[PDB]
C-alpha cells in the first residue's frame, strides 16, 4: 500500500492542496514570495542517459523539482516513440535537485512530500497511454493531475473514508503517512 513522507510545513494541508501549490511553484517562482532561482542542477536519468532507476528534473521557471523511482525508460524514437513507461515506485516532490549518476544519485535539496509503494507498472504497449507516462510527462511540465489520479485511488485502496482531500495528519492517523522535519 501507499506511503508517504511529509514535511510537518505541511502537516494541515490536504494532498490536493499541496499537489497544487507545487505545481503552481513549478509555473512560476513567485508562487511562493521569496524564493529565488538559482539551481543548476536541472535533473535527468540515473544512470542514463534514457533509462535509470530514477529520473528527476527540475522546473525552468522556479527551483521546483522532483523525482521519479523505480525502472524507467524512454523510448526516443523507438516505437512508440517519445513514450516513458516502465516501472514507477516512487514520486517524490520539493526545491532545487542535488547529485547525479556518480555522487550516490540525484537528491532534494528540500523534499517536501514523497509518495512511496505506488505499484504503477506501465508496459511498453501502452505507449503514450500508460500511467506511467502520463504521471511522469505530466509532471515534467509541473502537471500533478495524473499523479493526483492515481494517489486518490491508492489511498481509497487503503480504507473509503481516505482521498486527495485527506490532510497529511489525517494520513499519518490511518497509518499512511509520516511526517520529517521542514
Ligand atoms: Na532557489
Amino acid at each position: 500500500s501507499i506511503s508517504i513522507s511529509y514535511s510537518t510545513t505541511y502537516s494541515g494541508w490536504t494532498v490536493a492542496d499541496y499537489l497544487a501549490d507545487w505545481s503552481a511553484y513549478f509555473g512560476d517562482v513567485n508562487h511562493r514570495p521569496g524564493q529565488v532561482v538559482d539551481g543548476s542542477n536541472t535533473g535527468g536519468f540515473n544512470p542514463g542517459p534514457f533509462d535509470g532507476s530514477q529520473y528527476a528534473l527540475k522546473s525552468t521557471a522556479s527551483d521546483a523539482a522532483f523525482i521519479a523511482g523505480g525502472d524507467l525508460h524512454y523510448t526516443l524514437f523507438s516505437n512508440p516513440s517519445h513514450t516513458l513507461w516502465g516501472k514507477l515506485d516512487s514520486i517524490a516532490l520539493g526545491d532545487t535537485l542535488t547529485g547525479g549518476a556518480s555522487s550516490g544519485g540525484y537528491a532534494l535539496d528540500s523534499q517536501e512530500v514523497s509518495f512511496s509503494n505506488l505499484g504503477l507498472d506501465s508496459p511498453i504497449a501502452q505507449g503514450r497511454d500508460g500511467t506511467v507516462h502520463k504521471v511522469v510527462y505530466g509532471l515534467m511540465s509541473g502537471d500533478s493531475s495524473a499523479l493526483q489520479g492515481q494517489i486518490d485511488a491508492l489511498l481509497k485502496a487503503v480504507d473509503p473514508s481516505l482521498s486527495i482531500n485527506s490532510t497529511f495528519d489525517q494520513l499519518a492517523a490511518a497509518g499512511v503517512a509520516h511526517a520529517t522535519p521542514a
